[PDB]
């Protein structure tokens, strides 16, 4: 259960719980796409 593009999360990259490619923003894990 890696943090997804709309999975509530905090900006702690050091221990990124998200799927590699997504980055936690204070609130939700942002899909680091542009």
């Amino acid at each position: 259960a890696c943090g997804i593009l709309h999975d509530n999360c905090v900006y702690v990259p050091a221990q990124n719980p998200c799927c590699r490619g997504l980055q936690c923003r204070y609130g939700k894990c942002l899909v680091q796409v542009s």
